[PDB]
């Protein structure tokens, strides 16, 4: 997360950290809890190709990374089949746990959006996560959960920023239907804070509008961060989850 | 270059490596003389981003890079418009030098093939290049130019065996028709390759059949190398050069 | 620390960290209380080049490091004028807090050795410190206090040992009288443990033997752990400590 | 070497490198061939821990290095006897090359000092070697041999310089006197070129002065590079150098 503060520990109860084994259970991605049992996460974070569910666990919401982990297993992935790279989109997986949670107050689940949505270009969505606090900078013990207002940018806009100061044909699509844009020369996310979400508050509800997914570099000017659209791939998420 | 070994003097007139300017006049990606004023690279060698001509240039046909550099200005780049992730394709582009080089016999060009040509598997094909011996592994001091047979694979084939060991879904093409797979576990082109020649002996003529590209690693299994197929982009390649 | 397993939360009150300033307050060196306002540790943690006292704090007994911080400033580092590197010896300094540490029982002092005890073999000694877990290979997070049972050796067979397999002439001392040798090629101090403490358990009192000064790597063969003997400085020490 | 210019390669004949098996035979130190069959390096280059002889090289003058490389094998590794560290001193070796060298133009023995020369400010001086152009800056490619004009700094000031700035007291001398003081913020030895000749031009004969040994970093304010001081050493040389 560029910009942005330190997240107060009431808020953001679906974000998740997933975890790599190795020396230790090094977190590598974010990811939200969509369902007591089900985890939704970008599939570059998992795929395209094939790991070791031993080697992957869950922490639920967690003020510090690392300090009181009660990490959970997986017991499948799915992986959006027409998921190959971030660029090309289908950027979207799932991880359901071996358990369902026993969901709280300060860990919850995360509301989708409607069908219908659309989250307009200036609105209040929030883009939170343990990722790097800008292009190659770490994120620093004690890694607390990051948290930041992000401006939407509507995907034709964005689409012919990221046009600006490349060679790709003006006709060529950059960004997909699939795809969201949101942030700026200030307020971003990073390595580290994909699958996590981007949540927007549309009548006081909180909605997860976007995936963190992709984009050059991390608040570089004429590159807004790009993220997976959420409505787009309803019909496939509710094909696995309740 | 993974596997294979020195070459030898005589061998490759048209190789060329790509020079940015920093600390030293440092290589980043192969090339070919494809005309006395004109050389053939990869697009993502040097894009989407429109860099500075200032900060790039050539050096011809050198037997140990930096030795006895001779750095030649490029006086403009162009890169196919549809081009901006290797994966998607279109990774090809066009480097104009300042001035035509005074052709040789340690220096000059290779033959594009007829745009018939399909460089069926079977087929004797050597790709060349400075760059890493294997993954994460510099060449190394004096650097000298590599080269290595690799084995032509089919596009079907290549594509089944990228399906191997990943989600993506039975019905979503990797290998594309402007591409073309080359190299097994053995023998392949690595970073530092890119953007180099393809090269296959057909009735006594060596043709450029592809432009190194990408893959999965260098030599890894199921994961031969993928090159842009040069035939696909002889209109491309003719608008611009003689 | 090589070894060994992670600090019960009750043990080892004395011990405390040095912060260096930068992107965050970083570990870089041990250090332990030896009085309300002075904490003992390396000279060569600090000096021999003096720098600003404003770039160093000191944290107290953590069972994590950097999870919840109480930083303290140093009103003054008083380095041995003895010392400029750690071979040669004098390894030893003192910082004074610019206020005195309110003691309980989860933070409190040392108690320094008299000057008679020689802490021979077979003494139950244990260094703590949040070092290097093995030769370049970081503690993970979440960081806690390591402690190690450590056998402690006589001056002249650590002296030997570190001739064997070198080109040093027999007659020429490497270990000398102000240090003190401990560990084996399982059980040592590393980086990142330097200026922690050296205590052992003496008629039923923990006093402080050593501080971690150097060694080659850590627990390699014939290469113990080497500590600064904190007897030979207790007049120095006395100077400026009540 | 901070910084000086490319050596002409009509200098320095006596210039050599020491190589280390690996990926490749990497320069690690330099040397100087004052004997057709002994090169005189520094012990730190070597020591104090004994390596196996099969695993160095020594390469005779090259302008650049790797390129035309003829690797020589070492016979016999020699290592003062008082050494082991470079700030304590005695920082001296010998190697002998496994066969005598036929003496060249372009390769040839350097002279040693009479024991009266004590090599005064104002002498004229060079270091020469392949090692780092700045702290933690590497010689780019090709690898030039480079050589820089140094002044020479008297013993007492030298050793002076060392304290300020620095804990150390006075009377604790830093520059002993097998030690020898040269260069300044813009011309200094650097990592890499340890082992490697001082030489001064005295009443038409280049006598090497010292061998590059230690100092705080490279070119830094009140820290000049400190060298082995070859006339202290005479006697243990010619114990084995005819
Ligand atoms: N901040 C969101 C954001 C969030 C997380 C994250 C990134 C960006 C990464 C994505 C990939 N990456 C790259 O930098 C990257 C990979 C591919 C491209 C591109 C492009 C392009 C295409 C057309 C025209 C111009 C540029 O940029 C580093 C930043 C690392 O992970
Ligand atoms: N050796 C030729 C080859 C030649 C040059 C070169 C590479 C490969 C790179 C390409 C990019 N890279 C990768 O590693 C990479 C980037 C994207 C993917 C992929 C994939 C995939 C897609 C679908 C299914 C399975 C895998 O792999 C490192 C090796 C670097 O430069
Ligand atoms: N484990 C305690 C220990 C505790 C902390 C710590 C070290 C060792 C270091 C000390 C320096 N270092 C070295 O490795 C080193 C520096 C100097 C020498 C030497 C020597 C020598 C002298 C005579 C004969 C043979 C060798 O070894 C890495 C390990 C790093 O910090
Ligand atoms: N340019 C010659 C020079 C030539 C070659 C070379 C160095 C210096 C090194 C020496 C070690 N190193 C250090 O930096 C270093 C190691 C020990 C000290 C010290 C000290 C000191 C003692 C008393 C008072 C003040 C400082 O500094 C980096 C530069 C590495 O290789």
């Amino acid at each position: 997360i560029v910009g942005g503060q330190e997240a107060p520990r009431s808020k953001w109860p679906w974000q998740v950290s997933l975890r790599v084994h190795g020396p230790y259970w090094m977190h590598f991605c974010g990811g939200s809890l969509i369902h007591p049992q089900w985890v939704l996460t970008a599939a570059h974070c998992v795929g395209p190709d094939v790991k070791d569910l031993a080697a992957l666990r869950v922490q639920l919401r967690e003020q510090h990374l690392y300090y009181q982990d009660q990490l959970l297993p997986v017991s499948r992935i799915i992986v959006h089949p027409q998921f190959y790279t971030a660029q090309i989109g289908a950027d979207i997986a799932l991880l359901e746990l071996e358990e369902p949670v026993k969901v709280s107050s300060h860990v919850h689940t995360v509301t989708l959006p409607p069908a219908s949505e659309t989250f307009p270009p200036g609105m209040p969505c929030w883009v939170t996560g343990w990722g790097d606090v800008d292009n190659d900078e770490r994120l620093p013990p004690p890694f607390p959960l990051k948290q930041v207002k992000v401006p939407i940018m509507e995907n034709h806009i964005c689409d012919a920023k990221y046009h600006l100061g490349a060679y790709t044909g003006d006709d060529v699509r950059i960004v997909r239907d699939d795809m969201l844009c949101a942030g700026n020369t200030r307020r971003d996310s990073c390595q580290g804070d994909s699958g996590g979400p981007l949540v927007c508050k549309v009548n006081g509800t909180w909605l997860q509008a976007g995936v963190v997914s992709w984009g050059e570099g991390c608040a570089q000017p004429n590159r807004p961060g790009i993220y997976t659209r959420v409505t787009y791939y309803l019909d496939w998420i509710h094909h696995y989850v309740p």
